[PDB]
């Protein structure tokens, strides 16, 4: 496959200013096997909506033991939550960032 990132470098909260990139994510697997095996969000907008509107409290604690953090459940959920203001058309980002919301309430 071939792939890095940035796994050692964070900053203070006043970054307003970016070009298009995903945010990071766990020395453990990718982005299609940190969400549809891990959060139960599926792909699709529905597989987030099926596993948000009605989550438990196992279904946090769970992330943690595959290799996350909080950290992973801050950027995933504001990066989704940002793509929500230019393209209001976008359900899917909206259930991921919602079920981010819900995990870090259960932390």
């Amino acid at each position: 496959g071939t792939d890095f990132g940035t796994t050692n470098n964070f900053v203070s909260p006043n970054l307003q200013l970016k070009q298009n990139v995903l945010p990071p994510t766990p020395k453990n697997i990718p982005l299609p096997a940190f969400g549809q095996r891990i959060i139960g969000w599926g792909t699709g907008a529905e597989g987030a909506r099926q596993r948000l509107e009605n989550i438990q409290p196992a279904d946090v604690s769970m992330i943690k033991k595959q290799g996350t953090t909080l950290e992973m459940i801050t950027a995933w959920q504001d990066f989704y939550e940002q793509e929500q203001q230019r393209n209001e058309n976008n359900p899917t980002a909206k259930y991921r960032a919602r079920l981010m919301k819900k995990i870090a309430d259960l932390w």
